[PDB]
C-alpha cells in the first residue's frame, strides 16, 4: 500500500537490505545506479525516500530479472484524470509470458506518476512491447530499467 523508492550505489544499498530483514526490499541495477523498492503498509526504512501510493497492483515484488518504470510527470491539474484512466486500463500486461507483477505508484513527493512492472527477464518485456496488447503532462515522460543483482 506504500511504496518507498531510493537510489545509490548498490554497496550503499545492501547495507539498508541487510540492516531489514523482515522487509520486502528488492535491491535491482541499472545503469546509473541502483534502486531499493520497499513495499509495505508501514514506514519507510530509507533517508529521503521517494514516497508513493498504490493506486493499482497485480502480482507479488518477489525476485524479478528486469524491472521497468515508467516515469511519467503529471501537472496537479491532470491528476484526476491521468489516475481515472487506470480503472479502464486493458488489463493485458499481466497476462503476458513472464510477467510478475504490476504497480501504479502515486508520488508523494514529486510530480513523476511510476507505472512499475517486473518481469521474469527482459526478453518478456520486449514481447510485450512488440505485441498488440502495448495537457496534463508537465515534462517529457522517461524510462528506466533495471536488472536483478
Ligand atoms: C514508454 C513507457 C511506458 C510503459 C512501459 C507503460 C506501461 C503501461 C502499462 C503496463 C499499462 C497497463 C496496460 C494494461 O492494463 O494491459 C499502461 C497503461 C497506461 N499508460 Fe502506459 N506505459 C508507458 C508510457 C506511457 C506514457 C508516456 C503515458 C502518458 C500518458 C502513459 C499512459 C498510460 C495510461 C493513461 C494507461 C491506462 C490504460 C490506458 O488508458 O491505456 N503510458 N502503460
Amino acid at each position: 500500500m506504500k511504496v518507498y523508492i531510493t537510489y545509490g550505489t548498490a554497496d550503499f544499498l545492501k547495507t539498508i537490505v541487510k540492516k531489514h530483514p523482515s522487509e520486502n526490499i528488492l535491491l535491482m541495477q541499472g545503469q546509473e545506479n541502483a534502486i531499493l523498492i520497499h513495499e509495505t503498509s508501514g514506514d519507510t526504512v530509507f533517508q529521503a525516500p521517494h514516497a508513493y501510493e498504490v493506486i493499482d497492483q497485480v502480482g507479488e515484488i518477489k525476485h524479478p530479472g528486469f524491472a521497468v518504470l515508467a516515469n511519467i510527470a503529471v501537472t496537479q491539474e491532470g491528476r484526476p484524470l491521468f489516475e481515472n484512466k487506470f480503472k479502464n486500463r486493458a488489463g493485458k500486461v499481466e497476462n503476458e509470458p513472464g510477467f510478475e507483477a504490476i504497480r501504479v505508484l502515486r508520488p508523494l513527493d514529486s510530480d513523476t506518476y511510476v507505472i512499475l512492472t517486473l518481469w521474469e527477464t527482459e526478453r518478456a518485456f520486449q514481447d510485450w512491447q512488440q505485441s498488440d496488447s502495448y495537457s496534463i503532462f508537465s515534462r517529457p515522460s522517461y524510462v528506466t530499467t533495471y536488472f536483478a543483482v
